[PDB]
């Protein structure tokens, strides 16, 4: 129910924390500032190094001939799922999910965002982004850990069946335990990666789950 | 180091003990006993309820033409590898290692086989066939529980570093242990899913391991 947010940005250090922490987690979520510092290869070697699935952390809001461009390309790099923005609209979410189910793969639909700023034009568009994900057939979401009665408000609208993953927890404020009644796992980065001892600090938020 | 051969017919019976033994594997091994009984559609059943990698049984075996096209449609199924033989030769096994690097999946170099036929004419070009693996840039591979010296042999060629599994542990009379002393991982079929009990089975495997 851990999820590792990858986002240091030299490969000796994302390989060193990742593997001091792989026992406590089996999913790494890699994003652009690993992968925009060490490229795209990163994520089949994290794949094969560490064995772990890999959600691509690129929230992608392009127009729709983009986004399955960057989809394209994230699958063909190994990822097991991409993470895309649910506010530009039902026709460059539908672009991203053609591509995932031409390369089986999956689709996550961000939905409301965690930090201050989501309060200001997200927020009101979450509930209507989210419906508009189980339209299309999404069953794979991204919730606010910071907003616990935003999550259960979108669990509502999804369902109990659909996969519900979940940041800010620690660093921005979010609580593991929580932010479990409502997501099916949680993300965690800074909480871990900026640990003095990053599997003591896995471990204990383990232990508290 | 334990890889599930799920070679039962039936979804209800699959799904069953692949459950029952979750906790002792991470990958699962699904061939076309399963997948003409109940559908391709079932590589993605399994990836999602287990959350195990999918490794695709089908030794393909024909002209590359083809080979292309059973490599598509099983890495857009969901599989995360494939195992090809090697024995159509060199273009034969570049047709599925093209498609593998279009859609970020793996191919698996099955060199010698473990049943008693195999050595009427596989044995004898196997090392030629390994060594074309390693030629072609193959960094996984399939060979024989059954005969461990031919093992030794193989792992001799593609180094410490290739990735290697290994069928005939059990029912067809190859031992864990001494397996393990060149393959990477064993797989098990029978001496687990016809059990009476394959959780038991399963975790007296892993304990003499
Ligand atoms: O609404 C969202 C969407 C994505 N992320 C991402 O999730 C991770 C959370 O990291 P941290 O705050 O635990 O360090 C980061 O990769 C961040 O970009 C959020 O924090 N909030
Ligand atoms: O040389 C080979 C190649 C493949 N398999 C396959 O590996 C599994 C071994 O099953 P079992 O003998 O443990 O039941 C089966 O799916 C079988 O088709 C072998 O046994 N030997
Ligand atoms: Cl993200
Ligand atoms: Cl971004
Ligand atoms: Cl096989
Ligand atoms: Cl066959």
């Amino acid at each position: 129910r851990l999820i590792l947010a990858m986002d240091l940005m030299n490969r000796d250090d994302a390989l060193r924390v990742t593997g001091e922490v792989r026992e406590y987690i089996d999913t790494v979520k890699i994003g652009y500032p690993l992968v925009l510092s060490e490229g795209m290869d990163i994520i089949a070697e994290f794949r094969k190094r560490f064995g772990c699935r890999i959600i691509a952390a690129f929230k992608v809001a392009d127009i729709p001939e983009t986004n399955e461009k960057i989809c394209r390309a994230t699958f063909k790099a190994g990822a097991d799922a991409i993470i895309v923005h649910g506010f530009p609209g039902a026709d460059s979410v539908r672009a991203c999910l053609n591509v995932a189910e031409e390369m089986g793969r999956e689709v996550f639909l961000l939905t409301e965002m965690s930090h201050p700023g989501a309060e200001m034009f997200i927020q009101g568009a979450a509930d209507e982004i989210a419906r508009m994900g189980v339209d299309l057939g999404v069953k794979n979401y991204v919730g606010p850990s910071t907003r616990p009665e935003r999550l259960s408000r979108l669990r509502e609208i999804i369902g109990q069946d659909s996969f519900l993953i979940s940041p800010g927890v620690g660093a921005q404020g979010g609580d593991p335990g929580e932010t479990l009644r409502f997501a099916d796992a949680i993300i965690v980065g800074r909480s871990i990666y900026l640990a003095d001892n990053p599997a003591a600090a896995a471990a204990g938020i383990i232990e508290s789950i």
